[PDB]
């Protein structure tokens, strides 16, 4: 329905790649807070570090692409 | 695709939902972050907590239903 659609769905995956992952983050932190042994904790401690920088790079994503899109529903 | 398949768009528009709170969530802590006034910031942790509530909620709710899901996938 558009070429900006190509773009709106870039948008979308994005967002649904930032929930997987935040759902992942979630789930990996409950671990990490129930775990009583050392080794896993820290393993699962390191997964979670990795995953915080992929979200927060993707979140830039977002709101890049989503602000070029704002700025381009002006004209 | 079968009577699994409501159960299955249940989940996903549970996931659907997490993530979108979750982007939210990470917007609203950015901003409290970068915020040198006070009135703004107080606010906005306020919607920020219940933002977390909303979100612990909802991925009960998903891991339940995956739960549920698997222990079907069983039988």
């Amino acid at each position: 329905n558009g070429i900006n659609e190509e773009l709106s769905e870039v948008l979308q995956t994005l967002q649904d790649e930032f929930g997987q992952m935040s759902f992942d983050h979630q789930q990996l932190a409950k671990l990490i807070q129930e775990s009583p042994t050392v080794e896993l904790k820290d393993k699962l401690e390191c997964e979670l570090e990795a995953l915080v920088g992929r979200m927060e790079a993707k979140a830039n994503q977002i709101t890049k692409v989503r602000k070029y899109q704002a700025q381009l529903e002006k004209q």
